[PDB]
């Protein structure tokens, strides 16, 4: 560790732990902006080369967290939770916390490379007949083919092709995960995950607001089937039993918003995915950031920076690079680079998508003056919900007219209805996904679920919270939850499921505030202000005060609440129930055990 990075001596006492914290701030950039440059150098460009860059940049960190966590126990361990200073406690409470720093030199080099390969083998897998990358081409067909074949296909190759060379690697990975973090005092890394939102009934509050939202999946799930049945056929579709996990339009079966025409219920509305308008006008990738830029600036939040216009990666390159594909957004600690990478495809999901990225990106750059320790969400279900909250407003056809992808405007049941049920596919669809991909991993990592357990344990909660199955046979060789890119990337998830919760709480919020009287779901914000007043004064706030407290002044509640998303699909909720009673629907997939047939010619 370089001399200009090792802590020197403070007192021991609050005001040399102030002393301490600005000298770890000064070193702390240089080494997280090290390494956040060596993971975007490999990131954007996938070789060994930039590999290994990455994975020295990685000790150095480990490095630099053990010298400075050992330092900050020896002088404060007996006093830092008694500081009068808040934030001063936030920061020593995070300079303390070793991770994978606990580790001896040897097994974080194996911690570190076994980060690296995971990810290297997610992003650089292929199905070959001739080889179709994950994005954009097995995206593409999840989510515009209709050939229960050709969807069977791509599933299949995707799920075995990342999943199986994963599966050695990640129980490695596991272990070492663990041994680090129990060095921290935390009984897995599961329990140390579930730390960052401070609260004893975390698990418990997740399934309170789980319980009040299921009724809405189990009617979305029953109409859905129901239109899946009568494209596909009783032979392929069973209306007792769950849904093969290849026809929702999505690989995960995350989100179902890519088979809304199917769905529809009143088709001769305007046509509410503007995809097509959006090709047939020549939208590209930069136009879709500008247009999202100038959401975030009539709320008078921040442009871009000219270092994000500049240092991006925002079209998949078409040179020779390997890249990682799936989106993300940025923040390299200096204060002054922030930016996004993707693989940028023009269709209105992805739209929301850089509206997603775009709400990370809006953070950095109201926190970025805050000591580094701070610089994050007030929880990371936050972080998550800011870019989210403007796609509701974007997504209304109202805004939509008014920038030009929606001619007709409709005000009435109708229209409405197709509206909530689009936003449904999108957002209750995920509901069971959000909640229960963490369960699985928590399970993982306490050893309740071993590596013999693996694909048995994922599918019982596919199938108990979602209501899909595999549409081919699988087995404990499969390792179907290192299909999903958070897994082979360490990326915790239930962070999206406290998300989407959050945005409809933020989005009610910010609705008031901006004057908005009428119906919660036609709220745009564009252009208030006010709500943009409200907003900039979570996101300057990073963690520096309890989410709790933060969320109280932004909503009026110190708590995570579903009825604000209930409320604001409480139309489409009365209707999906009254359609599924009328077609003599069955709630849920009693036939729990069924399986679709394979196609006969397959997969010739
Ligand atoms: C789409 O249409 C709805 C419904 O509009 C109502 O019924 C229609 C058939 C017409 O007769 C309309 O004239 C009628 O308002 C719109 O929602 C309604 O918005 C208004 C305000 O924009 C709401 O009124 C407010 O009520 C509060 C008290 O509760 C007062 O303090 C305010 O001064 C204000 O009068 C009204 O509650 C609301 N009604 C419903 C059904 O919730 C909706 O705004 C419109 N959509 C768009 C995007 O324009
Ligand atoms: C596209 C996005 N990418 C992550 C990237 C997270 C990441 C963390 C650390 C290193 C690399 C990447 C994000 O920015 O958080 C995403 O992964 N989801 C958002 C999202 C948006 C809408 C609906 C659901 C979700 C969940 C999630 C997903 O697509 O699975
Ligand atoms: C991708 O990364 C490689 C390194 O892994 C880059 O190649 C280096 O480029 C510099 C400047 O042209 C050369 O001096 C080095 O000798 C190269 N190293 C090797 C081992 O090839 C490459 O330029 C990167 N590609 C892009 C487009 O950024
Ligand atoms: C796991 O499965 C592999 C591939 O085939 C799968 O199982 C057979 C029986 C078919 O039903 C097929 O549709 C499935 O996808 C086998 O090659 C492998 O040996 C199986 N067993 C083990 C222990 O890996
Ligand atoms: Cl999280
Ligand atoms: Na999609
Ligand atoms: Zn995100």
């Amino acid at each position: 560790l370089d001399p200009g990075l090792q802590p020197g001596q403070f007192s021991a006492d609050e005001a040399g732990a102030q002393l301490f914290a600005q000298s770890y701030q000064s070193s702390a950039e240089q080494v997280l902006f090290q390494s956040v440059a060596a993971s975007w150098a490999h990131d954007t460009n996938i070789t060994a080369e930039n590999a290994r860059r990455q994975e020295e940049a990685a000790l150095l960190s480990q490095e630099f967290a053990e010298a400075w966590g050992q330092k900050a126990k020896e002088l404060y361990e007996p006093i830092w939770q008694q500081f009068t200073d808040p934030q001063l406690r936030r920061i020593i409470g995070a300079v303390r916390t070793l991770g994978s720093a606990n580790l001896p030199l040897a097994k974080r080099q194996q911690y570190n490379a076994l980060l690296s390969q995971m990810s290297r083998i997610y992003s650089t897998a292929k199905v070959c007949l001739t080889c179709w990358s994950l994005d954009p081409d097995l995206t593409n067909i999840l989510a515009s083919s209709r050939s229960y074949a050709m969807l069977l296909f791509a599933w299949e190759g995707w799920h075995n092709a990342a999943g199986i060379p994963l599966k050695p690697l990640y129980e490695d990975f596991t272990a070492l995960s663990n041994e680090a973090y129990k060095q921290d005092g935390f009984t897995d890394t599961g329990a140390y995950w579930r730390s960052w939102y401070n609260s004893p009934t975390f698990e418990d509050d997740l399934e309170h607001l789980y319980q009040q939202l299921e009724p809405l999946y189990l009617n979305l799930h029953a109409f859905v089937r129901r239109a899946l049945h009568r494209r596909y056929g009783d032979r392929y579709i069973n209306l007792r039993g769950p849904i093969p996990a290849h026809l929702l339009g999505d690989m995960w079966a995350q989100s179902w918003e890519n088979i809304y025409d199917m769905v529809v219920p009143f088709p001769d509305k305007p046509n509410l995915d503007v995809t097509s308008t959006m090709l047939q006008q020549g939208w590209q990738a930069t136009h879709m950031f500008r247009v999202a830029e100038e959401f975030f600036t009539s709320l008078e939040l921040s442009p871009m920076p000219p270092e994000f216009w500049e240092g991006s990666m925002l079209e998949k390159p078409a040179d020779g690079r390997e890249v990682v594909c799936h989106a993300s957004a940025w923040d390299f600690y200096n204060r002054k680079d922030f930016r996004i990478k993707q693989c940028t495809r023009v269709t209105m999901d992805q739209l929301s998508t850089v509206h997603h990225e775009m709400g990370h990106i809006q953070y950095y750059l109201q926190y970025k003056d805050l000591p580094v320790s701070l610089r994050r969400g007030a929880n990371p279900g936050f972080h998550e919900a800011i870019g989210d909250v403007l796609a509701l407003s974007v997504s209304t056809p109202e805004h939509l007219h008014k920038i030009g992808l929606l001619d007709r405007v409709t005000n009435d049941t109708e229209s409405d209805i197709n509206y909530l049920l689009k936003m449904a596919l999108e957002k209750i669809a995920f509901l069971p996904f959000g909640y229960l991909v963490d369960q699985w991993r928590w399970g993982v990592f306490s050893g309740r679920t071993p590596p013999s357990r693996y694909n048995f344990d994922w599918w019982y909660l596919r199938t108990k919270y979602q209501g899909i199955c595999p549409p081919v046979t699988r087995n404990e060789t499969h390792f179907d939850a290192g299909a999903k890119f958070h897994v082979p990337n360490v990326t915790p998830y239930i962070r999206y499921f406290v998300s989407f919760v959050l945005q409809f709480q933020f989005h009610e919020a910010l609705c008031k505030e901006a004057g908005y009287e009428g119906p919660l779901h036609q709220c745009d914000i564009y252009r208030s202000t006010k709500a943009g007043a409200k907003l900039r004064k979570v996101l300057r706030a990073g963690s520096s005060r309890p989410w709790q407290e933060v969320l109280k002044d932004m909503v009026g509640l110190d708590a995570l609440d579903a009825q604000p998303l209930l409320k604001y699909f409480q139309l489409v909720t009365q209707w999906l129930q009254e359609q599924n009673q009328q077609n003599g629907e069955v709630l849920g997939w009693p036939e729990y055990q069924w399986h679709p047939p394979l196609p006969d010619n397959y997969p010739e």
